[PDB]
């Protein structure tokens, strides 16, 4: 007769954000950084053929690096400063193997088959769901709900706009103040890796794993008329 508490969030697909982003070095004709094909990075273009703005990085030169200790340890332009003195170092933003789906989630609903609940539901509106989507053939792909992530929306940047978030961009990468006086590979911190990573180490270390999906409870995602639903521990009053 009784059944248990079910508790459905509805899921809405939002983009696709990269595992682990990357700034790629190319040691330099010059250094070309202009908003035309012939640039070092090269341009990146929509399936349409219109070129994506800020696509093809920017140029380093040793600048005002020369001077000793303005520039911090590792900088960008320092690098040249040291290694490649008087050419130009291009910084291309580049963007890993491996690709997770992102979802926002709407308001718990309840169920149950023959009023307070036992355990309250968790709020998932204000957090997002990661769900590796390719390569496919991917060891984290076939891994199932084990490699799902779950993240508040403040760690992710939608539109790319934003340093050190999930789904950090061109518009970020480039449009960093002092970007050449700043340490090689600013902007790419905080990614989805990251906090895959720092739940693993915590784990091994006997901690409390705050992430991935699976520190959050068993979930099922159902492909009725897309929701995502758990089951509350206990039962009805």
């Amino acid at each position: 007769s009784k059944s248990r508490v079910q508790y459905s969030y509805p899921l809405f697909y939002e983009r696709n954000f990269n595992a682990k982003p990357y700034e790629e070095e190319i040691t330099t004709v010059g250094c070309d950084d202009t908003f035309s094909p012939k640039a070092t990075c090269g341009l990146a273009m929509d399936t349409a053929g219109r070129p994506i703005p800020y696509s093809q990085g920017f140029c380093c030169r040793c600048g005002p690096c020369q001077l000793l200790g303005l520039c911090p340890v590792g900088s960008r332009g320092l690098q040249v400063c040291d290694i490649f003195r008087g050419a130009a170092l291009a910084s291309c933003l580049r963007f890993g193997e491996l690709w997770y789906s992102g979802y926002s989630m709407g308001s718990a609903t309840i169920w149950y088959r023959l009023f307070v609940p036992a355990e309250l539901p968790l709020v998932l509106s204000n957090k997002m769901l990661f769900i590796p989507s390719s390569p496919r053939i991917h060891e984290r792909v076939l891994a199932g709900q084990k490699e799902w992530l779950i993240l508040d929306k403040h760690h992710v940047s939608m539109q790319g706009r934003d340093c050190n978030k999930v789904g950090v961009s061109y518009e970020a990468f480039s449009g960093q103040g002092s970007r050449c006086q700043l340490i090689r590979g600013s902007c790419l911190a905080d990614q989805l890796e990251d906090y895959r990573s720092s739940d693993l180490a915590v784990e091994a270390r006997g901690g409390r794993g705050k992430y991935l999906a699976r520190f959050f409870g068993d979930f099922v995602v159902n492909n009725v008329n897309t929701r995502l639903s758990y089951w509350m521990r206990g039962s009805l009053a």
